[PDB]
């Protein structure tokens, strides 16, 4: 990895587009005016892309050669990178301040600045906007898989009195749905901030190697069946593995996908009837888990809850709600988004059927379906000085008063009532407030300040 | 890298699942049920995560300590691992067919197969599903490219001549709006099977590395203007700005953003009076090219044209349309997709201005807004043999016809009218509809045919 090359290719000659004499140029990142956001990422990208020597007269060769048939000439400044190789040995002569990861932030707020701490480094500020502008999409996988914790939350709690195994009531499925497997690290370990349920172990490797857990079991998955481990037997004998599948996995939990060719024959005549038998004597901490795969989420859950209530004992708990046995659940793993959860849940409540009876998976739309436009994630320069003299700069631009960005130096602080306030102009400075609320966590190729996975669930955490 | 990691968690299970005495699992890939795909993306998969040796008895051992505390328990199969190892010496019994990279194929059409080599490896097929269904990535930004392609060329060929220059039409600006490094360097590979301009770098190593190009300029880009290199000036001083980078790169073509405070202005005032004597000098190989970036798309590119044929002289093509001069074009790249991409051309159409005017530019919707929904990419297994028989295979679910897959052994055949038919049930042997157009690519850890990216962009060329 050459982080010369790791740039928009047009900033190559942005070292000779700015005011002549800038020494300064101060960079920031916001979530521009899902009210609330999760900051979470950045300190992977700080460890794995820009911390120690990341300048080399190799790298800084390949740069040259690749610049040169790319641009058909040749733009590439080789003398500011040989200057950082000279000077700092390799290291980046940058300052980074961040709001603690997990920490959830209203829109609209600074994030995270980003400064040059050597005048003959103006240049290197803009040059790795690109690298941290991708921490839009932990930072939204985050927030998106968060707000589904809400719902499930606030339906879970009405209609069982409490948020018993919240944390595991949101799967990620996403492994396949992904544009890469590098994103499918990224996006588990931020599904992660939020529950423990995940079949991307990749995730789990992300979190140990560059935030680090206490607790022993990070993520959790179980044994679950896929369409080709049923279709496999035949169509005549679904039944079959059934039966097969549920006595190797006897003693654990396991997840059955049940809708191969018809979902409500398997529920009523398979499960209810032929193997009801071998589901009954299941242990409460190895529930059968019947997985439907198609159909109408709310209209398969409904009816799937109808079948599975007129073969199995129903009993109807405390706050009314009508509740499957302890050795059998529903996991709705087909077509589930922040849109879709809500429409089911409320379904569910509104069929007296509590939110315990139902987990669920999401892929495409956990990890994939997502944008920078979601959160407008997005990298700015606010402040430069010229010819020794700071100048507050912004864009505004004249058809989107949205697009408009934060004038001079940044700082977030806690107000009176308990929220955030951004002071532009260097109104911090002032102190009419408490101190700023981001801390300096990159430094000269040093990350200076850290976090503990259990530090980001922790900040992360609803409030109840 | 560890392949005993990359994989759905719950498939660490499946070969407990499988009906007994099974030695043959046969797979599929398709786009079921956007007409037509063009299929790019498996060989590079297949040469970085899948050829050679692949397993190590210390990947063995990570994978058995991770999977360990992943499901509380010790299901990993250790043994199935171990064979690989000790009889292949690490590399995979698994033969993939597939058609061939740049193929235009039409949806519901068998694009890969995968089956294992040896009979003890029969759960291996699915254990590689994950890290190849991720193929739908770069396959779905190879046709949204293309599909985008089609539109422009449409329009310019009915506005001007000729298709001079398509390949130039669309920008690919989407590095910051991806998810990660690696969908980076994916995502504009696959812009790159259609068009020539990116700004991700990244996309061109990946060409070089794993397809390979006789083509001495792959992929290009030119020096452009951002938001700071302007905004860093001052508001006051936006035509010094305008000038000094204008005048840096006088000889050479230069994108400016043109819309920090006021995009109508900087057109009439800025370039079309204060700077006009500097642009007019301007080389047809050093045009200026000025950059919109907020507002209605279709609207302020009209108000932008309007307003510089106003400023600037105007000649009528032999097809009708209005042309500017050669040393002043125009990019849209903002808020532009597949749908507002044909609305603006048509727009522009309408209002008799060739599109030879303006060049496109798109970033999140072209490389991250698209799922594995869009083509409905999957893998389904088709055949399994088990007691020495041949099952075919296949799933059906009564509340969604669309996801019935395919049956039986599969092959990829030319019609008489000269379009395509998958043939199911091992039909294929019947001699009725000439040879197989699927070709093996990868057999036992060694990749056995392989396109350069020149065959590539043959084979996805448009049909005109």
């Amino acid at each position: 990895f050459n982080i010369l090359l790791a740039t928009d290719s047009y900033k190559v000659t942005h070292y000779k587009q700015y005011p002549p004499n800038t020494s300064k140029v101060y960079s920031y990142f916001e979530c521009r005016e899902y009210e609330e956001t999760v900051f979470y990422g950045l300190q992977y990208i700080l460890n794995k892309y820009l911390k120690g020597k990341v300048v080399t007269k190799e790298k800084i060769q390949e740069a040259k050669e690749v610049y040169r048939e790319h641009f058909q000439d040749d733009v590439f400044n080789e003398r500011g990178w040989n200057y950082i190789l000279e000077k700092y040995d390799g290291h980046l002569p940058i300052e980074v301040k961040a709001v603690p990861e997990g920490s959830v932030i209203p829109r609209g707020n600074v994030l995270f600045t980003v400064e040059n701490t050597d005048p003959e480094c103006y240049w290197l500020t803009n040059w790795i906007e690109t690298i941290l502008v991708q921490s839009w999409y932990p930072i939204t996988v985050a927030t998106n898989s968060r707000e589904q914790k809400k719902i499930l939350a606030k339906y879970l709690l009405e209609t069982s009195g409490n948020l018993d195994g919240l944390e595991y009531k949101l799967h990620d499925f996403g492994y396949r749905g992904v544009s890469s497997q590098e994103t499918a690290g990224i996006g588990a370990s931020a599904h992660l901030v939020n529950f423990k349920g995940t079949d991307t172990v990749a995730g789990i490797a992300l979190i140990k190697k560059y935030y680090g857990t206490k607790d022993p079991v990070p993520g959790y998955s179980v044994p679950a069946a896929e369409h080709s481990t049923i279709t496999a037997w035949g169509k005549d004998h679904e039944k079959d593995a059934f039966e097969h599948i549920v006595t190797q996995f006897s003693s654990v939990p396991v997840s059955v996908v049940s809708d191969s060719y018809d979902i409500y024959n398997a529920c009523e005549k398979i499960w209810g009837e032929d193997l009801r038998h071998l589901i009954v004597s299941r242990s409460t901490e190895a529930p059968l888990i019947i997985r439907p795969d198609s159909g109408n989420p709310l209209d398969t859950v409904l009816k799937v809850l109808d079948i599975l209530g007129k073969k199995f004992p129903v009993t109807e708990n405390s706050k009314g709600y009508k509740l499957l046995p302890p050795y059998l659940r529903v996991i709705q793993g087909d077509g589930v988004d922040i849109n879709t959860l809500q429409e089911i849940v409320e379904g569910m409540k509104q069929k007296k059927w509590s939110i315990e009876n139902v987990s669920f998976g999401s892929g495409g739309a956990l990890l994939q379906k997502l944008t920078r436009d979601l959160l407008n994630c997005s990298f700015k320069c606010s402040y430069v000085v010229t010819n020794g003299l700071g100048v507050n700069v912004f864009k505004d631009p004249v058809a989107d008063p949205n697009k408009r960005s934060k004038k001079g130096r940044l700082s977030l602080h806690r107000t009176p009532a308990g929220n955030f306030v951004t002071l532009e102009e260097g109104k911090g400075d002032l102190e009419e407030y408490g101190h700023d609320l981001l801390h300096t966590v990159f430094k000269n190729g040093k990350v200076t300040k850290s976090y503990s996975f259990d530090e980001v669930r922790k900040n992360a955490q609803l409030n109840i």
